[PDB]
C-alpha cells in the first residue's frame, strides 16, 4: 500500500500502539520521543541554522524568473521533452502561458498569492528544517480534470493517513492534516504533494525523512550551552580582577572605610586623577589576582569544529558563515556539491507535480550561472571538428537542420584536398571528351 | 548450489548450530555476535557517517537524470551494446522507453512511487551502511516474462535461504524477508536482486559483504566518548576557575557570609561595578587555581587522526568534511577515486538485473563529468592524424561512414606532394599521347 501492490513488506508489521489509528505519527531515529517536529521547532530559531538557510534561499532567489523575460540566460524554463524535436506556435504559446503561470502560482494574477520566488524561499527552509515539503492544489470546481491554483503548507501539520487496520492507505484520501492533536482535513494524493530529500528504507521510519537537525542535536545544544557559557561572563558575575587585602590588628568601622572610599573616589576615580598614585601607611598590602592579565574568548577552537561538522553535514561551506575551514583553503566545486542538488530537486519535485497535470511532452528546468561547462563543452567540439566531425553532422546532432556548402571537416588544409581532387578529377573527367572524339 | 554446480566447497560444511533451519545468519567477522545488522543500526545515527552518506548521495543525485532531456550531457543514457552498430527507429523509440520506465521506475506514471533520484540516494545509504542493497521486482501479473514496477528493500530484513540439510539454495526461491525473528515472505532470484559491494570469500561470511562500520565500530565509539568526554564540561561540573581562602581563627557564621555575598553582589556582580576593587581586612587571603588560565578543545589531532582512517575507509577525501589532511594538500583524483566505483558498481547492478528483461542487445550508462579525459582523449586523435592516421580511417574507427575527399592525413606539406605527385604525374601520364602520336 505505501508505494503499491508488492511481494515485501516496507512497513512496520506491528503498529505503534501509543499512536492514534487514524495516522501514522513520525518518531526519533532511535524511537527515543514518538514526537520530532516539536522539538525541531525549537532549533529552528538558532541562528547558525538560520544563516545557512537564508544564504541558500538568497541563492536559490535569483534562479527564481523566467528565461525568455531575462536579458540575460539566468532563470528558469519550460520546454519540450525531446531537444531535437521542433517547436510550434500553439506548443509556444502553451508553454508560455505555463510559465506564466508558474510565475504567478495560479491562472490569474492575485496580489493576496505568493510569487514563485516566496514559495521557493519557503521551500528551501522547509527542506533543511524539517526534510519535508508539502503544497496543496486547487483544481477546477467546474472541472477536476484542471488545476487552477498551488500554495504551501506546512509540513509539520501533515501526516501519513492509515486505514482501520492502521496500514497507510494508497487509495484515495492518503495525507491528512492535524492541528493540536485533532485531525481537520485529509487530501488525495494528486491534491497534495509529498517531497522527501533525505528518504530511508528501514520500516522504523515508515518513509519520512531524515533531517539533518536530528542528527546535530547534541552538536547544537552544545554550541548554545558554549556561547551561554561565554555570555555569563558579562550577564553574570565573576569579572573581579583581584583583591586588595589590607592587613591591620583591629577591622576598620565601616565608617572608615566609607570615608576611605570617599577619598579614594575623589582623588582617583574616573579619567580625573587617573595617572595619580596614592599613599598608604599600613603594616602590609597584598594584591591577589582572581583572573588573569588579559581575558578572551574560550572554547574557540571547539566552536570552529561544530560549527565545521554542522556545515558538512549541509553540505554548505564554513567559509560562507564567517567561520574558518579547518582543512583546505585555510567556490564553485562547494557551489557544486550544496546548490546544485536542491536546485535539481525542486527541480524535479515541481515537473513531476505540475507539468504532469498539463502533458507528458513538456518539461521544467533551470538555466544560466553554468558558463564554464558550456565553455567546455564548446571546446569538445571544437577539438572534435578539426579531425573527426563534419559541420553538417554536428549541426543534426545539436537537434538543427544542415546548411549547404558540403559536409566539410574544419581545416584549411583538408579544403585543400578535396579542392585540389576535385580540379584534378575535373581534369581527368574532361578526358572523357578525347575518348568520345576519336569515335 | 551458492554460485553453481562445482566441485569446491565455498560454503560452510558444518552449519552453525544456533541458526534457525530456514535460512543463513550475517554474523561479524570474528563470529564475536551472530547478529550484526541491529549493531550496524545503532552507528547509522552517527554524524560523521550520515554527512559522508549524505555528501555522497548529493554527488550522486546530479547525474541521476536521462541525458537527452538534458541540455548538457551530465546525465545517464541507454545505448545498444555495440559503439559501431547503427541505430533505427524502432530500437530508438524502445530504447527512449525503457529510459522513462527507469526514470518512473515502472511502467507508468505514479506519484506514490519512487522516482530514480530517490532511488539512488536511498541505494547509496545501503550501500555504505550495510554493504548490501536489495530491491524488489514486480512482474506482470497476465505475463510472467515481462516486468512492471521495481522498488527497494530494506537489506537488513533479508537473509539468504536455507534447505532441510541447511545447504543454501539455488533453484526456487532462494532469498527471505525476517521480521521480528518470523519468516515472512521469499522470492526467487529474478524477482529479488542481491547486491555486494565489498565480498569476500572465506567461508565464514558465506558471500555476505563486509561493512566499513564493523571495521571502524572501535574508532567510531572512541569518536563518541572523546566527544562526550569534551561536552561534559559543560554539560557536567568543573567548571570552577579557583578558590578563594580566607584565614580566620573561627569560621564565619553562615549569616556573615550571607551578608558578605549580599555586599559583594551588590557592590561587584555583572556589568555594573565591573571594575572597582574590594577591600578586605583579613589576616591572610589565597587564591588557589583548580583549572588554567584559558580552556580549549581536548585531545584534537586524536579526533582529526580518528576522522582520518574513517574517512580513508570510505575513500572520501577528509576535507570534504570539514577536517584536516594529515598528509598531502595541508579534487578530481579524490572523485575519482572515491564517487566513479560507486557509479560503477551501481551501473553494473542496474544493467545486469533490469536491461536483462529487455534483451541483451541494451546497455545502461552514466554519462558527463568527464571532459578532461574526453579532451586528453581527442588530443591523442590531433596528435595520431598529423602523421599516422588518415582521416576517413579515424572515422570508420568511431563508428561512422567515410567524407568523400579521399583518405588524406592532415598536413600542408603532405596534401602538396600528393597534389604535385598528381600534377607531375598527369604530365607524365600526358606523353602517352605523344607515344601514341608516332604510331
Amino acid at each position: 500500500s505505501l508505494y503499491g501492490q508488492q511481494q515485501a513488506y516496507a512497513e512496520p508489521f506491528i503498529e505503534m500502539m501509543d499512536t492514534n489509528p487514524e495516522f501514522r505519527d513520525k518518531r526519533s531515529y532511535m524511537k527515543n520521543e514518538h514526537n520530532l517536529h516539536d522539538v525541531l521547532k525549537k532549533f529552528g530559531n538558532n541562528p547558525i541554522l538560520n544563516a545557512i538557510i537564508l544564504t541558500r534561499s538568497n541563492q536559490v532567489a535569483m534562479y527564481c524568473q523566467p528565461a525568455r523575460y531575462s536579458e540575460k540566460g539566468l532563470g528558469f524554463e519550460v520546454r519540450l521533452r525531446d531537444l531535437d524535436a521542433e517547436p510550434g506556435r500553439k506548443e509556444k504559446e502553451e508553454m508560455k502561458r505555463i510559465e506564466d503561470f508558474i510565475v504567478n502560482t495560479g491562472k490569474d494574477k492575485d496580489v493576496d498569492r505568493d510569487s514563485f520566488q516566496t514559495f521557493c524561499k519557503k521551500i528551501v527552509r522547509d527542506t533543511y528544517i524539517y526534510d519535508q515539503v508539502n503544497f496543496e492544489k486547487v483544481f477546477n470546481k467546474n472541472n477536476k480534470t484542471k488545476l487552477e491554483k498551488f500554495i504551501a503548507v506546512d509540513p509539520s501539520t501533515i501526516f501519513y493517513a492509515t486505514d482501520k487496520k492502521g496500514k497507510i492507505i494508497k487509495g484515495g484520501k492518503r495525507f491528512v492534516q492535524v492541528v493540536d492533536k485533532r485531525v481537520v482535513a485529509s487530501f488525495t494524493s494528486r491534491e497534495l504533494a509529498m517531497g522527501i530529500r533525505n528518504p530511508r528504507t528501514e520500516l522504523s521510519s515508515s518513509g519520512y525523512g531524515l533531517s539533518e537537525v536530528e542528527i546535530a542535536m547534541k552538536e547544537f545544544i552544545a554550541y548554545n550551552n558554549t556561547e551561554s557559557f561565554n555570555d555569563r561572563f558579562f550577564s553574570h558575575g565573576g569579572t573581579t580582577r583581584g583583591i586588595l587585602q589590607i592587613r591591620s590588628d583591629q577591622q576598620q568601622s565601616q565608617h572608615a572605610l566609607e570615608n576611605f572610599k570617599r577619598e579614594w573616589k575623589s582623588s582617583l576615580s574616573g579619567i580625573n586623577g587617573s595617572w595619580q598614585i596614592p599613599v598608604v601607611m599600613a603594616d602590609d598590602i597584598k594584591f591577589v589576582n582572581m583572573t588573569p592579565t588579559a581575558n578572551d574568548m574560550q572554547f574557540e577552537k571547539w566552536l570552529n569544529y561544530l560549527i565545521n561538522i554542522i556545515s558538512a553535514l549541509y553540505g554548505i561551506d564554513p567559509a560562507e558563515i564567517g567561520f574558518p575551514n579547518r582543512g583546505g583553503a585555510t567556490q564553485q566545486q562547494s557551489q557544486n556539491k550544496g546548490l546544485q542538488p536542491l536546485l535539481r530537486f525542486i527541480e524535479d519535485l515541481v515537473n513531476r507535480h505540475i507539468i504532469s497535470e498539463y502533458g507528458d511532452k513538456y518539461t521544467f528546468q533551470f538555466v544560466g550561472g553554468d558558463t564554464k561547462s558550456a565553455t567546455d563543452k564548446l571546446n569538445i567540439l571544437k577539438l572534435e571538428t578539426q579531425i573527426f566531425k563534419t559541420v553538417n553532422e554536428a549541426r543534426e546532432e545539436q537537434g538543427k537542420k544542415p546548411i549547404e556548402g558540403g559536409d566539410i571537416i574544419l581545416d584549411a588544409s583538408f579544403l585543400q584536398g578535396t579542392a585540389q581532387l576535385q580540379q584534378d578529377k575535373q581534369y581527368n573527367d574532361g578526358k572523357q571528351k578525347e575518348r568520345l572524339q576519336m569515335m
